[PDB]
């Protein structure tokens, strides 16, 4: 039954379905439009760093900001923002500001992004983080394994983790746009061997209604304790979220998971294999998506399920 | 400096720290006080002899130490945990006693028969890894669980001090107060030799309600600190308020209180031989003191805490009969 695997799987099958949107509300749309309206200006002007953010300091969007700032993106905001629209705009244009900043603004290294797979890749060698395979509502799978552990800290490791959340989010299927996290706590010995607050700040404030699923495995019995202990007091939405001490399989297709946690995929991590293989799979994925973002007049606001489609007319056309 | 050198319990609250006000109950709130009152004072109750071995063929009355742990105060905190409903508060509360009974404690003491006994478990605070010591700014108890300090193998026993220690620091609630404060440090120490899970949560989870006033939290280790602060912010307000980290612990426990090696002034250094014999001793004081407040006035279900504790002669809460 074990399938031998050394490569993301670089295309959703067919036996998932794409999960139905959730529906707007007649409100919801009115405001979903200020949104893109705004950013639709071409007069607009944002900032060019979150961390020394200045009055004096602003540029308008790049052809690559554009194709960013699309329908499901303002969606992703309005929701965590929870539709209060000024702290949605703000949000949006924050993370606009750290893009810059943090080198990602040009959608790929192809466009000038100062962060590279090559500046990265040493930081994935010991593949303490994996990108494979999709579960049971289509979202990429990204596997994190911090005993796999092979570098000192350094903000190369926040590079790095960026860089693979950037990655991840180029693997989604059009009509999806949430990932899932699986997340073994497992030391590994064959592996040799201010950070912690960048990386909070990132996740908490730049990637907004991302996380679809975290399935948690291996965890330390005192941590667990805790979790369970806290677990009661989480909020419904959140704590559906997470998922442990259950069988993955109910949440991920066996053909689709690791067979260390149940699965079917026989994954041995090999970097010279592995790595160029990932970073190939997205560059193709980008090269796509922003070849049909020009296609379709290279406008604010397009759907990513026409950005990532291959259809001939647009499922979502802008106004 | 103005360190001070400690090496046992301190036995009283000290008269610089006031007893927090109980806020009065509503009318509505009285009457279904005086619900589960009425309900635990019938003379003919009977209750589950166990927990995991409930049966409905195996039922014995209250005894007079479990009339003692049946206090006005147990009665609330019970009520408010099960957030006033009457029948997960009567439950809950028979539930607690049935388990007390199979577990070696519903005898308030060694003294009385409890199978939990401090011989039995004095050897897992060997290494100090727990130690009751001091009150913060509320006067609630101070117990420091110090994981990083573990001296055994994982065991039932280990459950046993656990409860042990639980109820010990309960026996130094000053009169007024019935929540303790937890410290945690999760460095750890090497210089203690290196040598269950769900028993602990279930007790934890069921048979102390309303115990936790404050957690203050130190040495966390970067990643379950990021996963901390990632879910803080879905963490209901009530629970949040109690969670104490990345704040000096002076902001909530006097620097008299404290230890040092958390900003404190009390310089201590764990030394089993002294401290294990003064703490049972202190808190076996504290329960004969209780106990005997309790038959003093009749030994009935539904005496205050603030009572038993105390040494003014008449009562401040008299039973409703």
């Amino acid at each position: 039954n074990l399938i031998n695997i050394d490569k993301p799987i670089k295309e959703l099958p067919a036996s998932i379905a794409i999960p139905k949107e959730k529906p707007l509300t007649g409100e919801q749309q009115k405001m979903y439009d200020e949104v893109l309206k705004h950013f639709s200006n071409p007069d607009l002007k944002v900032y060019t760093s979150e961390k020394n953010k200045s009055e004096d300091d602003l540029k308008p969007l790049e052809e690559e900001e554009k194709a960013w700032l699309t329908r499901e993106c303002f969606l992703r905001y309005l929701r965590a923002t929870k539709w209060v629209l000024k702290d949605c705009i703000d949000r949006i244009t924050m993370t606009l500001a750290w893009r810059r900043e943090f080198g990602i603004s040009h959608l790929g290294e192809e466009h000038g992004d100062k962060i590279t797979a090559d500046l990265v890749a040493v930081e994935n060698e010991s593949g303490k983080q994996v990108i494979l395979g999709y579960e049971n509502d289509a979202r990429p799978i990204l596997y994190l394994k911090p005993g796999r552990q092979n570098t000192k800290t350094s903000h190369r490791q926040v590079q790095h983790l960026v860089f693979m959340l950037e990655r991840v989010i180029d693997f989604m299927p059009a009509g999806q746009d949430s990932l899932a996290l699986l997340i073994d706590f497992k030391d590994y010995p064959d592996v040799p061997k201010g950070v912690g607050k960048e990386v909070l700040h990132i996740l908490q404030t730049h990637y907004p209604e991302r996380l679809g699923k975290a399935l948690l495995t291996n965890i330390p019995w005192l941590a667990w304790t805790f979790l369970k202990l806290i677990h009661p007091f989480i909020d419904p939405l959140t704590r559906e979220k997470l998922v442990f001490d259950e069988p993955f399989v109910k949440y991920v297709p066996k053909n689709e998971l690791d067979s260390l946690y149940g699965g079917d995929l026989k994954f041995k991590y090999n970097h010279d294999v592995y790595w160029p293989a990932l970073v190939e799979t997205a560059r193709e994925k980008r090269d796509h998506y922003f070849k049909r973002f020009q296609s379709f007049g290279g406008i604010v606001g397009l759907s990513e399920v026409d950005l990532r489609g291959t259809h001939e007319k647009l499922l979502y056309p802008v106004k």
